[PDB]
RNA sequence: ACGAGAACUAGUAAUAAUUGUCAUUUGCAU
């Protein structure tokens, strides 16, 4: 059970309705999410990563 | 399988214009 720490140095945009909009955190829908697409673009598997993984906001 | 994805705060125009470093004052009393 590790936590990650993220640094950024670049500014983020992280949306909550327009593109116009900032928001600080973001939750682990989005999260879950890229790393949903960042598996598929590694073209590793899915089903691992799919139904064993918990994810905190 | 991220309220995403496309997207040059870009294009036009300058320090310009009229102004003199002048106006008087014995290389002079042996």
């Amino acid at each position: 059970t590790k936590v990650f720490k993220l640094s950024f140095k670049t500014p983020v945009h992280f949306g909550k309705k327009r593109l116009s909009d900032g928001e600080m955190t973001i939750t682990a829908d989005t999260l879950f999410s890229a790393l949903f697409i960042e598996t598929l673009q590694l073209g590793k598997d899915t089903d691992w990563l799919l139904n064993d993984l918990i994810i905190s906001d």
